[PDB]
């Protein structure tokens, strides 16, 4: 019985209120849940960030062995980074009805003139669990590189494509130079499965 | 390569506006930045999710192979996962005038009952930029395994954190197979995954 965590069996969830509501919102969640040393907590209170979730497309050309990076600002970088434009995934918000590749696909499009192949998901996380419930799915895109260029963008949205190879991307990860959760994950997920991929692909 | 194209210096932060001060807070940042194609944009706004910076630790235990993990109940999980309660890194907030390290080391003892020798940086990332700040600072910490004391489950601490020691390989599975799917744990299971053969040659000659 390694990793066996407790369960949904185990909280008691009281109660969900809207503390703020605009573009995003700002819950509170009163709840109840299990000790380990036995027994029940009081009730505790957690403020937690509701954005709704998110597709995030890696895109990778196996023949080229290159990635498509995303330039754009994101203005909440500003206080703990070097510049506030940072190297991503693309990348977008999913609404009902919508999947993950549906969005994955149409972003790609729209954010890096991409159009793509087959795709495969990579990894699905939570982005930081103690305070945000956003949750985000990653699926590998085969794309042609050579035809990746330019600034897209639709909206107050301003974005220039950058081609690398997977080697270069990789290490701009270990050097800190990509260093969002998404692009980290994605990319260090290609550094362990490339190998595979190109000949699945090929 | 290139790399990016513009600095700070590119951008104007008019204001950042309280939406909502509580535990955390959510501003409003009201901006203008540069253009790839010249000149600047209108003024911008958006909504971020403001709740200071994180240090977390990957303990590693070289001479066995075992990572050290910690479970507890993160709510904004339960939506989305199997379960609220997380295995997770050793991990807490970081406080004026303290460094990662500090925190990192301080959360091991407290959290894990550990005691950590070397340690390496893995990487700082931020968790979701669009819409938080949030950054967090991944070292992993060269720990005895049998070592932690909160095996035991004794502390008061351990009432709400739970120590799990398992073999990096199964970790590692547990990221393959989504049992494991936080973004500091998988980031670091990944980046373990990576170089663990030279870090267990460093970490034992
Ligand atoms: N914080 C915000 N406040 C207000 N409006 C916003 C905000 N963020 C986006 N918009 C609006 O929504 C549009 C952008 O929508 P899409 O492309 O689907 O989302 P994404 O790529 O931003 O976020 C996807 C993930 O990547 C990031 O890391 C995030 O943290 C997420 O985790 C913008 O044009 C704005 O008009
Ligand atoms: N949502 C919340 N609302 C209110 N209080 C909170 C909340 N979250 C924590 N506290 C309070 O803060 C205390 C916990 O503080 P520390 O241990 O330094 O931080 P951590 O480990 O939680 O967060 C570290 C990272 O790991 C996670 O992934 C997070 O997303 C972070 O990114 C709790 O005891 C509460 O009193
Ligand atoms: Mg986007
Ligand atoms: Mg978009
Ligand atoms: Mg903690
Ligand atoms: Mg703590």
């Amino acid at each position: 019985q390694q990793g066996i965590t407790f369960s949904k069996n185990d909280v008691e969830i009281i109660a969900r209120e809207t503390l703020y509501r605009g573009f995003f919102s700002l819950d509170l969640y009163r709840f109840r849940h299990r000790l380990f040393n036995g027994g029940m907590s009081g009730e505790i209170t957690r403020e937690i960030f509701e954005r709704g979730h998110a597709a995030v497309l890696l895109p990778f050309d196996p023949v080229r062995d290159e990635v498509v990076l995303v330039e754009q600002i994101r203005i909440a970088a500003y206080d703990t980074s070097e510049s506030p434009w940072l190297l991503e995934m693309v990348a977008g918000m999913i609404e009902a009805g919508e999947t993950v590749e549906d969005v994955a696909r149409r972003e790609a499009l729209e954010e890096a003139g991409l159009e793509v192949g087959r795709t495969k998901p990579i990894l699905s996380y939570l982005a930081s669990p103690g305070g945000t419930s956003e949750r985000l799915s990653i699926l590998v895109g085969e794309v042609d590189a050579s035809t990746a260029k330019g600034i897209h963008g639709l909206e107050n949205e301003d974005i220039r494509v950058h081609v690398v190879s997977r080697e270069q991307a990789y290490q701009w990860v270990e050097e800190g130079k990509i260093d969002n959760a998404a692009s980290v994950i994605a990319l260090q997920w290609l550094q362990l499965h490339y190998h595979n991929l190109r000949n699945e692909w090929t």
